[PDB]
DNA sequence: ACGCC
C-alpha cells in the first residue's frame, strides 16, 4: 500500500521526505 | 500530518 503523505509506494508518511 | 501495509 501506498504512502499518503507523498503519495508513493512502500513507505510511511511520517517519515517522508517527499 | 494521520492511519494501514
Ligand atoms: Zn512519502
Amino acid at each position: 500500500v501506498k504512502c499518503f503523505n507523498c503519495g508513493k509506494e512502500g513507505h510511511i508518511a511520517r517519515n517522508c521526505r517527499a
